[PDB]
């Protein structure tokens, strides 16, 4: 059944709740972003109102075939009325089209639902600065102090410098980057820009990227693999067997692969700096795991929460075990005692 942390009290609304059938009492289904664990259940047979960003709405229409009459896109940073209730959509600094949702309840309560987010100090100057938030529905993916990772800018600098050195030393090297969802497009776009290439990919992945409103996208990507020296493959093919196989397919155009796997966190983060990362190598194939995150580090999450000073926190990630729930609740109380709210 639908868990309580997916329901917005005092409303007929749910958030990211499409896999439970008809949720009794729901008049509007919000979708924070186009990742499969969140849209699970949506298809061309859905007949209730879906509220989302413009970009998520493009993906619903083109990839899932949801009918246009049920897609309700909202502009960002704009007060809108939905079924009698004032709401605002804010950029979540996650994947393209991802939003946080501010609900202004008829009784005076204000609720922020972060969806999935990577907290940033820029959020402290959005429309959130302008009133008190009582209840926070929080993306707690990395809510433990071991989870450190570098800025996205540091990670892209590392990837650009590595790829440009390798291809200038060997003009017959191919660069491959893994993907299995939207998000993290800066990794493959920044590398192709330094190399003067388009990125090549499957017809399915090109269609997906053409829904994202990225400026000048026609100048940056292609379905013609032969013209490109940055290829995108499914994340499942980013291993020595998959990559040796791919190299066979390129008809002797290339004699070396340098591949990137943008993971979330991995425990080499507790010891190793970005400057010091090394690849796994077999023969003429090298694979780099780079810690490019689209979720908050522990410290970024803690700063956001201590700034916002909510009255009540409801975690939306890691809620399935008693040990995880107790750990999280201990951090929330630490933060509240340190900052004095
Ligand atoms: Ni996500």
């Amino acid at each position: 059944t639908c868990p309580f942390y997916k329901k917005i009290p005092g409303t007929g609304f749910t958030v990211d709740a499409f896999q439970y059938g008809v949720v009794e009492g729901c008049t509007a289904y919000f979708l924070t972003h186009f990742h499969s664990d969140h849209y699970a259940g949506l298809s061309k047979h859905f007949t209730f109102p879906v509220y989302c960003s413009e970009i998520t709405g493009n993906l619903l229409k083109n990839k899932l075939h949801v009918q246009e009459q049920y897609i309700h896109p909202l502009p960002l940073d704009t007060e809108c009325i939905v079924n009698g209730v004032k709401v605002v959509l804010l950029d979540a600094n996650h994947c393209p089209g991802a939003v946080m949702i501010l609900f202004y309840l008829p009784n005076g309560t204000v609720i922020l639902h972060t969806g999935d987010f990577r907290a940033d100090p820029s959020m402290e100057r959005s429309l959130l600065a302008d009133q008190k938030v009582h209840m926070l529905y929080l993306d707690t993916t990395y809510c433990s102090p071991e989870y450190t990772f570098p800025s996205q800018q540091e990670v892209i600098r590392f990837a650009i410098n590595t790829a440009f050195e390798a291809v200038t030393l060997n003009p017959h090297a191919l660069v491959v980057c893994g993907t299995y969802s939207i998000g993290k497009e800066k990794v493959f776009l920044a590398i192709a820009d330094v190399l003067g290439s388009k990125v090549g990919m499957s017809q399915e992945k090109y269609k997906t990227l053409q829904c994202l409103n990225i400026p000048e996208i026609n100048s940056l990507i292609t379905t013609d693999m032969c013209s490109s020296l940055v290829h995108l493959l499914p994340m499942m093919q980013i291993n020595f067997k998959g990559l040796q196989s791919h190299l066979k397919k390129c008809g002797g155009k290339y004699n070396q692969i340098l591949a990137f796997r943008p993971t979330g966190w991995t425990h080499s983060n507790k010891f190793t700096r970005i400057a010091d990362v090394i690849p796994q190598t077999k023969g003429n194939i090298s694979i780099y795991g780079i810690p490019y995150s689209e979720h908050s580090s522990y410290l970024e999450m803690k700063r956001f929460v201590q700034w916002l000073k909510p009255q009540k926190i409801i975690p939306t990630v890691n809620v399935g075990t008693w040990k995880s729930r107790s750990t999280m609740e201990k951090y929330f109380r630490e933060w509240k005692l340190e900052a004095g709210y």
